[PDB]
């Protein structure tokens, strides 16, 4: 039984203002710090997650790009 679940959200998908600086900051450093984290979060006006998240999610990518990478394989069945 739903307890509340109230709440009004702000955005979902990144906008080109928030884009533009994350992947400024991704381009320099992939691995930023707390301050940068930080300032960023603080200036795209988004929480400090979002930020490592896009930076996990879009980084992640670099593996769905047929990284050219030998490392062995496995199968991947499905459910029903």
């Amino acid at each position: 039984g739903s307890s509340g679940s109230s709440g009004r959200r702000e955005r979902t998908t990144f906008t080109r203002a928030q884009l533009d600086v994350l992947e400024a900051l991704f381009a320099k450093t992939r691995y930023p710090d707390i301050f940068m984290r930080e300032e960023v979060a603080l200036k795209i006006n988004l929480p400090e997650s979002r930020v490592q998240v896009w930076f996990k999610n879009r980084r992640a990518k670099c593996r769905q790009q047929q990284q050219q990478q030998q490392n062995g394989g496995q199968s991947g069945p499905s459910s029903g």
